[PDB]
């Protein structure tokens, strides 16, 4: 499987099997730049 | 499989199986740049 | 499979079977600047 | 498959079989500058 | 098959099979710009 | 096939086969602006 | 299974099996750059 | 498996079973940098 | 299995089964680089 | 089972079982650098 | 089982069965230099 | 199944979906 | 199975998603 | 099995979403 | 099985999601 | 089984998320 | 189970998140 | 079992998560 | 079993993170 | 169980983390 | 059990942790 | 059994730590 890639949260590679994930983010403010290729 | 990419949040590329993701998110005036290519 | 690309929220590139992916987003005012290419 | 690219919420590249994909968005004065190509 | 491209919502490239896809937006004032090409 | 291209709500590229794609938009005042070509 | 990475949160690769994964973010005035490749 | 790389939080490689993993994260003004490939 | 690389937090290698993993950050001002690759 | 590197906090290589780790980090003004690879 | 490396806190190789490790950290203004690889 | 209740005050505007599928193999 | 219930205030702008999937293998 | 409720005051941007999946194997 | 009660003050951006998943092997 | 009470002010950006999954072997 | 119980004071950005989770072997 | 209670005050950036698992083998 | 209980002030950043698990052999 | 009471003055950032398992053999 | 106090005071960087494990043979 | 009683003065960063584990042959 492929690289997971994550700056704030998770990061999973691995395989998930009845199994939750959750991120609750609350920002006040948030800037996000990207560049993705 | 390819590769997961994310600035905030979760980037999972493992497969998921009877099994949740979820993110709640609340923000005040995000900002977000993205460049994709 | 394709890269998963994503700057808020989450990027998946696993296979999803039986399995629930959601997202909660409030925002006040955001914006978003997208250079899709 | 191609490359899913997203903002704000998710980029699912992975086939998905019997499971839900969801986002709730509740935006005050949301602004979207797309340039795709 | 092509790239999924989204600035709110979601991008999703992979086979969907007995999948719920929904987003429920609420905009108060959004503003979209597309230069679509 | 080709690239879906969205500002807000969803972009999907794969075939979709028993599967609900659905949106619920409440917009006050939105100004859409689109420059297809 | 491929590479995690992250540098806020959590990055796993191994296979998660009845096993939650959260994470709870509370961020004032974030700033996050990204640079995927 | 893949290792698990992170600057701030949990790099977990080995396989969780019935186990949780969580991460509370509360940041004044946090900057991420991430130049990943 | 892969080696587990953190900086601040837990770098976990070993199969954790119904077993518990936490941290809470509370950071005034973060600056985090990663150069992954 | 692979190395576990980690530089303030815990690297643990062995089984875990029943049994609970948890770290609580306050940084004020941390600043990380990582160069993983 | 791997090698346990730590610099600040503890490395753990040993399997851990009902047994809790815990570390509270509270730093003012830690900098972390880590060359993983 | 299930029962979607939905209330809108006046003069909101308002959306109401539905989606149910059922599976029967 | 699932009730969803949801009141809006007057001049207030809101959505309401349901959706159900039953399956029967 | 679940139900959700959720209130909003007027003159507020607000979204419901419910998502109900069963599986019977 | 679960109940999420959500209120949201007056002129108050909000989102209220449910996920409820059943599975009967 | 699980009961999520969650209480916002007026002129509150807010979200609430509920999930519940039930495994019946 | 478990009952989360979350007030936000006005004019206050805020997340819930409730995971729930059973398993009957 | 468990009950978080989690008050926030006025203009304050705020996050609950709760998660619950219930084994029964 | 455990409650907590976290009062935060005004404009102050915060989180509250419960985890509950249940081992019924 | 174990009850944390946790106060954090105003403008303060602030996390709380509860963790119990109830093992039952 | 166990009952954890904290305080903090204003403008304060703070964390509370807090771990139970009941075993029952 | 354990009560920590913890006080952080204005502008302190700091943490609390309390674990706990019950154990009944």
């Amino acid at each position: 499987t492929g690289t997971a890639n994550t700056l704030f949260g998770t990061a999973s590679t691995g395989t998930s099997l009845f199994s939750s994930q959750n991120n609750a983010f609350a920002q006040n403010k948030p800037t996000g730049f990207g560049n993705f290729g």
